């Protein structure tokens, strides 16, 4: 069927067979092979041997180091220019801008970044032609969600990064079995390049191929494509995670009647064995992973982890909100993780785990700020910047957004239904972020509509998960500001529409604040395992216990309803204080934000809830 060789890159296939692929997967591979011009094509099978060999190969080349203190753990140090997400270089392409983001009155949108089809094609042509010269194109078949779940979705990621291949094996279900399950079905098309064709034009910093100048993370939902160039950092290069499972999936979810959210999923069991599942949306680096696998301090209580980051949720024909974790692993913030703060994480990351931008001890272990493990005298530390480090120095040993990438199956409290194809029934949804002032430890929304407004109103101190520096309290509706796949106003309408659904059992909505501080900047709440005390209250409220007092912002715990045994030094009045002054200002600021950023796309119900909150506050 050809006058010469065709577009047949069969000669360059070094694992698997293009003939073995489904026809559409083959076209995707060969088309991009012709564009990117890789030397070889490696069709990933996801096997232990493939993984081990690829890791040793990376080890040979000085791309990673083996951590000799642990069972099969590895360390990658990056170019300091490629350390986190970059929201300003993250774009969604649609025919109309307004389908992607509301048109902001003030001229600049805080809700996503749109690029025209025409501008994107120019950006694409300035980057990808020949970009994989001298490198292997890896073909990664992956499933988001358990294989054969009705809620699961398959993708194919093309990459020239062995680091991406290894990390995808942990964070997704990856390999031959995914291709077999896929058959001739549709798949999300994911294209990635580090953007450093050989021979190299500039020298690599720290053996980490990247192209910060041309870095662009693009989403084309109408073509079912994700196209990411120039960054190896996980959020930008593990295309199943933020790019697919939040951005693409949120819009699909809108179209099909389900939800794709930046939420942990956990099971909480009381001392008498009664169990419920909760979902929680906190902004990046605001405590989801610590909550999802919390070691509860309250005797008798148990927490089990379903997922720590992304939730796909859909009301079943019985009206239960069913959640699955679409990921296969945890891509968790390293700094702060200790036996004290997160004992279950520490046990998970003992083996089969890839660390990125943490420090290395002289005995082949890992180190970071807040690890809370003294080292023997004589043990020295290499920083994430590959230099000798002392606790003297005014510079952290690990990068603030350094990460572990670890299999979810190893979590000692992984929930028994964490791969159930039907999902787990959600009875409560928790919103929250970092608020140093004004917002009490916990409150409960008055209705679904108020609950959606509470999600929409979320604000949170900036973190190191993206490019944002300092401690400015930013707006982060639903913890989804960096991740909306479409118009935020339409997303709110979609959320509100859940109330009108066949027999839907709407979860109770809560808002929490672990991060309230006193005059001296000291946390008023110790948090971590002590947050079990907040979860107890939520549990009883879902059961219908009369443990709530009505305030202007919603229901708070009655006096003595929170179990504070073992925490008698906690200042309850300060922690739970609601100031008319603060809240007048808060509502005014929410008003102006929504009017500016959402305007004509703002649902009536949300504006109504705003008007109601304002009125309730005026009566204080
Ligand atoms: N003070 C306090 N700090 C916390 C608490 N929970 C988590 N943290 C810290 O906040 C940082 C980020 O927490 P994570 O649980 O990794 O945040 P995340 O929501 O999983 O972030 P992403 O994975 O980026 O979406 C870590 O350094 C934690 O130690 C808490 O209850 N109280
Ligand atoms: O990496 C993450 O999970 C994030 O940035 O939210
Ligand atoms: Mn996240
Ligand atoms: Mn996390
Ligand atoms: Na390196």
């Amino acid at each position: 069927p050809q006058l010469h060789n065709g577009l047949d890159f069969s000669a360059k296939v070094i694992q698997g067979s293009l003939d073995s692929l489904p026809q559409e997967v083959r076209k995707f591979v060969e088309g991009n092979a012709q564009l990117c011009q890789p030397e070889y094509i490696h069709i990933c099978d996801g096997s232990e041997e493939e993984y081990g060999r690829l890791l040793a190969h990376m080890q040979e080349e000085g791309v990673i180091r083996k951590l000799k203190k642990y069972d099969n753990c590895w360390l990658a140090l990056t170019d300091p220019r490629d350390v986190a997400r970059i929201e300003s270089k993250t774009v969604i392409i649609t025919q109309e801008q307004r389908d992607t983001v509301p048109i902001p009155k003030s001229g600049q949108s805080q809700l996503g970044r749109w690029m025209s089809e025409e501008d994107f094609e120019k950006a694409f042509n300035a980057r990808f032609p020949g970009c994989m010269k001298g490198r292997t194109m890896y073909v990664i078949p992956f499933s988001m969600g358990p294989l054969g779940s009705p809620l699961a979705k398959i993708g194919i990621e093309l990459t020239d990064s062995p680091y991406v291949v290894a990390s995808m094996r942990i964070m997704t279900r990856m390999g031959t079995s995914v291709l077999e399950a896929l058959g001739d079905g549709e798949f999300i098309k994911c294209l990635h390049s580090v953007g450093c064709p050989l021979p190299l034009k500039k020298p690599l910093v720290n053996n980490w191929a990247c192209n910060p100048e041309l870095t662009l993370i693009a989403h084309l939902p109408d073509r079912r494509e994700i196209i990411s160039f120039g960054s190896g950092y996980g959020g930008n290069s593990l295309l199943g995670k933020k790019c697919f499972a939040l951005r693409i999936a949120s819009r699909l979810a809108k179209e099909e009647g389900w939800l794709a959210e930046h939420m942990l999923i956990l099971g909480i069991t009381n001392p008498e064995g009664k169990k419920k599942y909760l979902a929680a949306a906190f902004p990046s680096a605001c405590g989801k992973t610590n909550l999802a696998m919390m070691n509860p301090t309250l005797p008798g209580w148990k927490v089990e982890c379903v997922g720590d980051d992304i939730a796909w949720m859909k009301f079943d024909a019985q009206g239960n909100l069913r959640a699955i974790n679409p990921e296969n692993g945890f891509f968790g913030v390293a700094p702060g993780t200790s036996v004290k703060t997160n004992p279950n994480a520490i046990k998970t990351i003992q083996k089969n785990t890839i660390f990125t931008n943490v420090a290395e001890t002289s005995d082949g272990g890992v180190y970071w700020e807040g690890i809370d493990e003294p080292l023997a005298p004589g043990v020295t530390i290499t920083s994430w910047k590959n230099k000798e480090w002392r606790p003297q120095d005014e510079e952290p040993c690990a990068h603030p957004n350094s990460r572990f990438c670890t299999p979810a199956s190893q979590c000692p409290i992984i929930d028994p239904a964490w791969e159930s194809p039907e999902g787990v029934p959600i009875e409560g949804i928790i919103f929250g972020g970092r608020r140093p002032a004004g917002v009490p430890l916990v409150y409960e929304a008055l209705s679904w509509q108020h609950g959606v407004f509470v999600g929409a109103a979320m604000r949170s101190e900036a973190t190191a998960a993206a490019e944002h520096k300092g401690k400015v309290i930013m707006r982060d509706p639903f913890a989804m500001r960096p991740f909306f796949g479409y118009n935020f106003g339409k997303y709110l309408a979609h959320w509100l529409s859940m109330a009108h659904r066949p027999a839907a059992k709407l979860p109770k909505i809560f808002h929490v604040n672990w991060f309230r501080k006193d005059k001296n900047g000291k946390f008023l709440w110790p948090g971590f395992g002590e947050n079990s005390r907040v979860l107890e209250w939520m549990f009883g409220r879902i059961e219908g216990e009369d443990s709530a007092k009505l305030t202007p912002i919603g229901y708070v715990p009655k006096e003595d309803a929170l179990n504070l045994k073992g925490l008698g030094d906690v200042n309850v009045e300060e922690l739970f204080g609601i100031s008319k002054e603060f809240w007048e200002k808060e509502v005014e600021e929410i008003d102006k934000y929504l009017e500016d950023q959402v305007n004509a796309d703002l649902p009536y119900e949300i504006e109504r809830e705003l008007r109601a909150l304002k009125q309730r506050i005026s009566q204080m």
